[PDB]
């Protein structure tokens, strides 16, 4: 079914509250979440395309995994962060990408094109397909969904390696795990049952 709007309500209101003022407690409330009543997959998230830049990511580019992945939405989560928290700054206006960190966590595991799309949320716009710069007025509340989104990405890849760790010993892939979580609307444990019965021959 769809996505529980009051828990996700009062947890996007507990995140921007958080960093205006550690987010474990918060990342317990968003794993409660994207599990919460059997909401499908698909309605998961409604701004980032996530489970094609995650299979993007671990089909096309080799130094990737869920925790590369992890990695790279905890920095882009970061970017929004500083800009819905700082928009008049002159280093958030206009983002170090093209050398630093940004190159080792994002541009090894995430396409151009959804980095670009993910960062277009915020209002960057690139130049030469670098140098991404706010040109238009901010929209702070556009910049916090997405950045409330990228948590909730790094913790659904946080999810993902725990269904694995559950059924480690069974040969799956993380695209194997990738699969099972986008298909199914089961929690966790539900997702790994599923694996390790596949797995045994039980169906």
């Amino acid at each position: 079914g769809p996505m529980d709007t009051k828990f996700k309500d009062d947890l996007f209101r507990k995140y921007v509250q958080f960093h205006e003022s550690s987010d474990e407690c918060l990342r317990v409330a968003a794993s409660t979440l994207l599990s919460l009543h059997k909401v499908d997959p698909f309605y998961r998230f409604r701004l980032i395309q996530f489970y094609e830049v995650v299979e993007s990511s671990l089909r096309s580019l080799s130094s990737s995994s869920l925790r590369a992945l992890h990695g790279a939405f905890s920095m882009l989560e970061t970017v929004g962060i500083n800009l819905f928290l700082y928009p008049w700054k002159k280093e958030f206006r206009s983002i170090k990408t093209y050398t630093g960190p940004f190159v080792y966590y994002v541009k090894s595991t995430l396409l151009e094109e959804d980095i670009r799309a993910i960062l277009s949320c915020m209002g960057y716009t690139p130049e030469l397909g670098t140098a991404y710069k706010l040109r238009e007025l901010v929209e702070t509340l556009q910049v916090k969904m997405v950045s409330f989104e990228l948590f909730l990405a790094k913790v659904e890849c946080e999810q993902m390696l725990e269904i694995h760790s559950q059924v480690k010993d069974k040969g799956y892939s993380e695209l194997d795990i990738v699969s099972e979580r986008k298909s199914s609307a089961e929690d966790v444990r539900g997702c790994s049952d599923a694996l390790r019965r596949r797995a045994e021959g039980r169906e």
